[PDB]
């Protein structure tokens, strides 16, 4: 068994392995790549995804969200507070201000402790989950906004014709911005690529130990987790390598800089925080390997969840039985 120590794996495709994108995942995951839950792809030096990116500023961030903290340093969960819209240049100019700033720091290791100790105290603003696309048209590998639909994958592997779409979007980070805890919509892939500034540190736990993160959520999020019984699909939760460690679940880190790839894994569990001021673009994604993952995928019914328009057919072909519960939390 390849990788059985479920290690995050670093990869340097060459510019001929870059052209097939299903190929090359496919590769990683015969070197055993997805038992880590997260791999990294530092793309070959030939490659890049536009010319510049001297003319962003104008992008509007619509609802930028005030992301407030409640629990203790270690154990927490926040809350998005709706902001007034913004456009990057100006969201970018929040970002430096003295208030929001990355403080000083010696490298990435004490930066990630100054984020641990003093999160909760501060309330950074994230431009999050905004659909369109920074790679250029001509891009034509590993181009997030060019890859092949979920639902072509679903149609190709089972035969049914589904409605719905499969778009990027774009995420603009600040210091202390963090992404909680969670599994993608019906376990499926993401890709996730860093346009510009700084970096991006990730928590993942194995696939294959999925289930003991889950347990330690329900006891320390006890009040979540008798209100629904897949509350991390709620992306609310924190917990920190320090908790992790002193419980026992297996997990692994990585910091994600400008100018790279990373791919998350089905049923792979992440979370993570941005460093400064920066720009990423992400995409869900399937193979033929993930038609057995989304058929298991837990669901949240409590409406708590609330997704695209486009997991409707997804819940409904490959989980019948569970259609009507789920369909009714999202309405
Ligand atoms: O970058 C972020 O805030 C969160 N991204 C992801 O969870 C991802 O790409 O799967
Ligand atoms: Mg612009
Ligand atoms: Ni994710
Ligand atoms: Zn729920």
């Amino acid at each position: 068994a390849q990788n059985p120590n479920c290690n995050i794996m670093i990869f340097h495709p060459t510019k001929e392995e870059f052209n097939d994108f299903d190929k090359y995942i496919a590769y990683m995951e015969s070197q055993g790549a997805h038992r880590a839950g997260l791999a990294k792809i530092i793309p070959p030096k030939e490659w890049k995804a536009r010319e510049t990116y001297d003319n962003i500023s104008e992008i509007l961030i619509a609802t930028p969200l005030q992301q407030v903290a409640s629990g203790r340093a270690g154990v927490f969960t926040q809350y998005h507070k709706k902001k007034k819209a913004m456009t990057v240049g100006e969201y970018r100019h929040l970002a430096n201000s003295k208030k929001y700033q990355t403080p000083p720091h010696q490298n990435f290791e004490d930066l990630e402790r100054k984020y641990w100790k003093n999160r909760i105290y501060n309330s950074p603003i994230y431009g999050a989950d905004i659909s369109g696309s920074l790679f250029d048209e001509n891009t034509k590998q590993w181009n997030l906004g060019h890859l092949g639909t979920i639902q072509d994958l679903l149609e190709k592997e089972c035969g049914v014709v589904i409605e719905g779409v499969n778009t990027p979007y774009l995420y603009f980070g600040m210091w202390k911005t963090t992404f909680a805890w969670h599994t993608e919509d019906m376990d499926l892939y993401s890709i996730n690529y860093l346009h510009l500034g700084e970096p991006k540190t990730w928590y993942v736990v194995p696939p294959e130990h999925g289930q003991r993160l889950e347990r330690l959520a329900r006891e320390l999020f006890p009040g979540s987790s008798r209100g629904c019984g897949a509350f991390l699909r709620h992306k609310v939760a924190l917990i920190s390598p320090t908790v992790l460690k002193e419980n026992g679940i297996p997990f692994n880190r990585i910091t994600q800089e400008a100018g790279e790839f990373m791919v998350t894994f089905p049923y792979g569990y992440h979370a993570g925080f941005n460093h400064g001021f920066n720009c990423a673009e992400a995409i869900n994604f399937a193979t033929p390997r993930w038609i057995d993952y989304g058929k298991m995928a837990s669901q949240c019914s409590c409406g708590e969840a609330r997704v695209t328009f486009s997991m409707d057919a997804f819940v409904r072909i490959l989980q019948p039985e569970r259609y009507d519960l789920w369909k009714r939390g999202q309405d």
